[PDB]
């Protein structure tokens, strides 16, 4: 018992140390309300990992995101949606806003198979203008293709053709504090595919060369599909996070996060993400970097 209580204490510690590295790194003030996340990710006492990350516009240096995923092997999905949705109800009374969850009801509807769920996360994407922050959810599903079905519908075009649904299993949600929310479908292809017929004639040949150059280097591919996307979005994962310069050419301000997260102790992988008209250039201006920590007992 005297263990648990230890280690209890010292994931919870490591989880607020972590959001805090980051935080501290790249916003001299925390935004607010990075404290109700801090409280959600501290009221989470089973296995998880957390994700802090970048979003890079020219010189403009976006760094109050994080994502909680809930990893404990009990695989008690609906418990972590309610322990979710409870931070954001949390969220919409201090903050005084409404939050809109019609993508999100539908997609679930009232039959969902929480069983063919196999990834949830949540989280933040925090601004000093209120109505441009944002909630954020994402429910990965294995065999469910009426779900499928019904993310593409609510997609409103976004989510191109029928062909597509082959390559999708994540479904991503966002909650901005005005009350607007999208939704995002990410297609992907696994690396034991990259070289495959099929995948060269569906995927691989309606992109530049450029876009697959970073493919030696990841193990996973995919592609975000969201009419909040003024563009679609590459996203590569790297299995190595040492591996970013060698296939991407950095701005100043992406070489700066780069920089601090080579000698942190983090997860050797991460994830890219990056529009295809950005890999065409000499050196690329809008990038967004994802770095992960796992914390378990
Ligand atoms: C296996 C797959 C497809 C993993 C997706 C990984 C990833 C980095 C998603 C971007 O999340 P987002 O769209 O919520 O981030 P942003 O806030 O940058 O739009
Ligand atoms: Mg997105």
């Amino acid at each position: 018992m005297i263990v648990n209580v230890i280690q209890k204490d010292r994931l919870k510690e490591q989880k607020l140390q972590f959001i805090r590295n980051h935080q501290q790194a790249f916003d001299v003030e925390p935004i607010y309300p990075l404290p109700l996340f801090e409280d959600f990710v501290t009221s989470i006492e089973g296995d998880c990992s957390l994700e802090a990350s970048c979003k890079i516009e020219s010189d403009k240096l976006i760094a109050s995101r994080f994502l909680l995923f809930f990893e404990d092997k009990t695989q008690e999905w609906q418990k972590y949606l309610h322990q979710s949705l409870t931070f954001f109800g949390l969220v919409e009374n201090r903050v005084g806003v409404k939050i809109n969850y019609s993508l999100l009801q539908q997609f679930l509807g009232s039959s969902f198979d929480f069983s063919k769920v196999t990834v949830l996360s949540a989280g933040i994407d925090l601004r000093n203008n209120l109505a441009e922050s944002s909630l954020k959810m994402h429910i990965r599903i294995k065999d469910y293709p009426e779900k499928l079905d019904k993310a593409f519908a609510l997609s409103d075009g976004a989510a191109d053709g029928n062909y597509l649904k082959d390559f999708v299993n994540l479904i991503g949600f966002d909650f901005y504090f005005n009350g607007k929310s999208e939704i995002e479908i990410y297609a992907e292809v696994q690396e034991d595919d990259f070289f495959k017929p099929e995948i060269n004639n569906l995927v691989w040949q309606h992109f530049p060369k450029t876009a697959l150059q970073p493919l030696k280097a990841s193990s996973l591919f995919a592609t975000g599909l969201s009419k909040a996307n003024n563009n679609p979005v590459l996203y590569y994962h790297l299995k190595n996070r040492q591996d970013l310069t060698n296939y991407f050419k950095l701005n100043d301000t992406a070489q700066r996060v780069h920089s601090f997260y080579q000698h942190q102790d983090i997860l050797p992988y991460m994830w890219v993400g990056t529009a295809q008209k950005e890999l065409e250039k000499t050196r690329i201006e809008n990038i967004r970097l994802y770095y992960y920590k796992s914390f378990k007992m």
